[PDB]
């Protein structure tokens, strides 16, 4: 069978070959002898004039052929009385008419932050109806530091895109991200049909919830009521949605006997009464924890204040009963010392007598007070005498506590 | 100037403190005569009259007194009577690694997230050590292992607490829970340690995608296959655990899924409409799998339908002769016809025959072209017309025929 080349798309009444020359047929035999030419859906015509082989229906290869390597029609001419059928072998060349186009112009794709990296996500592929070299050639995007693209092919011989990244993502840096995504096609002239991706981060639980201070510092006084809001808390979490949502909780166990924190608030307040002679100064662990195992840890430490709350006892270590009455001037008849729970300017002492006795006081190394008298004295005008020494403190407001002793002299 | 002594804390009742009486040159005829006391701020002391001398009468404990305190010296005085009489004395308690280290709590249990970032610190509870000084805690020291490394630091009021800092992110999906061992030592001799063990258990993030068993699923289907079908079932799964490990699976190719259905919830995929062979022949599906999160994974999967004999031979008479000359001569062809065939491979393969009453006889030309031909010759005055009837059957099972009826007719030129 003779057989012929044309390329495809042809305007009509464009000369496929001819074929009626080919066979030797004159003019007067194709009129003669009717000669149709017929195809499986599809019509050519062969005019008297020139007696060749004209097309006349537009011819699509794509649409015929679909993917199929080559395509050959096989036309057919009949002539009659003689009458024969003769077979034709037609070759459509493929032109370069359809770009590679992508099936949406507008991709959306959600990536985690969270997701590592080498990771590979498939891509929607491109389509060329064209076949052979005017196919689709190679694919390549818009050049960025987090995204490296790859093509692998499927089995049907179809290439697809796929993207591997080779960075980390991180929305709290850049939310979003635009991309040109380009196939081009190897012809003459090359095509190229775009699409640009839209990639949206979505948030992760990678950002743990942090406080404004590391160390939170706070001085009080001993005589704070309960039920004060001490401090107040401050910590934020740069995720967002549920994984920005946190608590604060006492790592530390015991250290709030007195204390209680309202977590919601971030609040820490007293619920009993300090005193600065049992523990001066707490130190506490505070952690927040977010929905997430995300915890962070805080140390807060609290100094009490000295309030003069603490009176002053007199104590008498030794003192002698007895006392000969003809004891001279400076004859010690006591001794005692004071005692103060309290510290600093709280816990100085001044102290003093009566004064109606001839007894003076002086006072020794560290606390100790002698008392002495300071002038002879007659029993015929008191043989025994009760003093009351009043101790009075030097913080605000002075506390003062006073002490009767008893003390008799016989002489004999 | 007041008399100052040195002694180690705890010690047994009956110790000789100093011998204060000699040191003052009292004597034992003023000790025993004169009453000497030796008084101390809640704590007692006793001299017995024979050697005259400072003696402990309560086991004194430096740390009872004294706690956090940089230095302890008791203010002790002594006595005398008739004459009565104030003596100042100063002793120095020396300390003794008596207390050891010990955590405020023997069990630790820790929760920490798979996603933590590598290089973090997390501080726990420091130890107590109620010895000062030298004999106080000196250092924290963790067995050792490759995920986390330990660091020592000093909060404001002069202890240690010990703080984690971690070199390698974890995963729980290779070890889900750890167990530690947590050391501190005072300085001192000979040297204490107190042990707690920490038990860490690591929670679940979301950092492992979804992936199927395969990458491409491929099965062949025959074109008959009714509708409602369960096609496929799929299989996939999740490292993770909980909330982060449920997924669906989805359709990732738009239009793809005109004639499947899929439900995520078994994974399986369906088919809604019966498929035809000469309109597709093969189908390329996209199918990912999103957990709660964002996580995704891709899986390609395409599907080949296979051709059935549903579609009979169709017989085209491109040409024909009406008058047909009676000195036609063997194998002069009458007629001229073609057949077709949707089908593929042998069941599109055809056989077909004719009555064989008529003269006629079928030769094959190239492409399926069989050329009608007359192979002996016919007289009109015997038979002027004939009626033919041909037949064609496939090849594939099973065979379907469709037969057409073709008149022909005779003309004498005479
Ligand atoms: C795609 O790339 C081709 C070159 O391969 C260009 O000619 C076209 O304009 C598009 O940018
Ligand atoms: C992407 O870019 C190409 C040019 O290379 C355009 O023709 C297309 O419409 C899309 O904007
Ligand atoms: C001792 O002195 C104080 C004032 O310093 C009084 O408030 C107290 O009642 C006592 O007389
Ligand atoms: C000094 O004053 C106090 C009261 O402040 C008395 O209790 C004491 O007996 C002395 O007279
Ligand atoms: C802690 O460490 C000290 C010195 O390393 C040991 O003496 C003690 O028994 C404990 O192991
Ligand atoms: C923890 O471990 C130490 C030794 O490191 C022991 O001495 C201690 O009693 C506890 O078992
Ligand atoms: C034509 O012939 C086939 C068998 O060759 C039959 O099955 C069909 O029904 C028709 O009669
Ligand atoms: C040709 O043969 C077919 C199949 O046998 C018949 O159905 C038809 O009527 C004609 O006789
Ligand atoms: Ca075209
Ligand atoms: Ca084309
Ligand atoms: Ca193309
Ligand atoms: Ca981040
Ligand atoms: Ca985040
Ligand atoms: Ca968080
Ligand atoms: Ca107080
Ligand atoms: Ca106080
Ligand atoms: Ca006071
Ligand atoms: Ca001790
Ligand atoms: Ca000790
Ligand atoms: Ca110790
Ligand atoms: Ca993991
Ligand atoms: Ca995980
Ligand atoms: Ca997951
Ligand atoms: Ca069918
Ligand atoms: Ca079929
Ligand atoms: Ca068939």
């Amino acid at each position: 069978p003779v057989r012929y080349s044309i390329p495809e798309e042809l305007d009509r009444g464009s000369v496929v070959g001819k074929l009626a020359k080919d066979l030797g047929l004159s003019v007067l035999e194709v009129s003669a002898r009717k000669l149709r030419v017929s195809a499986e859906k599809l019509h050519f015509s062969v005019d008297s004039e020139s007696g060749d082989l004209l097309v006349k229906d537009r011819i699509d290869r794509e649409q015929i052929c679909k993917g199929r390597r080559k395509c050959e029609l096989q036309l057919e001419a009949v002539l009659e009385n003689p009458l024969n059928i003769f077979h034709v072998v037609v070759e459509i060349e493929d032109v370069n008419d359809h770009a590679p186009q992508f099936p949406k112009d507008e991709i959306n794709l959600e990536i985690s932050e969270s997701d590592s990296p080498g990771a590979r996500t498939i891509l929607e592929s491109a389509k060329d109806l064209d076949i052979g070299m005017n196919s689709l050639s190679k694919y390549q995007l818009s050049p960025n530091d987090y995204f490296l693209l790859l093509v692998k092919d499927n089995p049907d011989g179809s290439k697809y895109p796929e993207l591997e990244l080779q960075k980390m993502l991180d929305r709290e840096a850049e939310s979003t991200h635009h991309l040109m995504l380009t196939a081009v096609d190897g012809g003459d002239p090359p095509r190229t049909g775009t699409t640009q991706l839209r990639i949206r981060v979505v948030d992760a639980n990678d950002n743990r919830p942090v406080f404004s201070q590391d160390v939170y510092r706070v001085r009080l006084p001993e005589d704070l009521p309960p039920g004060t809001t001490v401090l107040r808390l401050k910590a934020m979490d740069q995720d967002e949605g549920i994984n920005a949502e946190f608590t604060y909780s006492f790592l530390g166990v015991a250290n709030k006997a007195q204390f209680s924190l309202d977590p919601i608030t971030g609040d820490i307040v007293t619920r009993q009464s300090l005193d600065f002679e049992e523990v001066e100064q707490y130190t506490i662990d505070v952690e927040a924890k977010d929905r997430g195992s995300l915890s962070s840890q805080c140390k807060v430490i609290i100094e009490v204040l000295d309030e003069n709350d603490n009176r002053p006892e007199i104590i008498i270590t030794s003192l002698s009963d007895q006392i000969s009455e003809d004891s001279p001037s400076g004859t010690v008849v006591a001794l005692f010392k004071v005692r103060d729970r309290d510290s600093g300017e709280n816990a100085e002492v001044m102290c003093s007598l009566s004064g109606n006795n001839p007894f003076k006081i002086h006072s020794s190394s560290n606390n100790y007070y002698k008392l002495v008298t300071d002038s002879i004295l007659d029993r015929e005008q008191t043989p025994g005498y009760n003093v009351t020494i009043t101790a009075t403190d030097r913080g605000k407001p002075p506390l003062s506590s006073s002490t009767t002793i008893t003390l008799n002299v016989a002489d004999v």
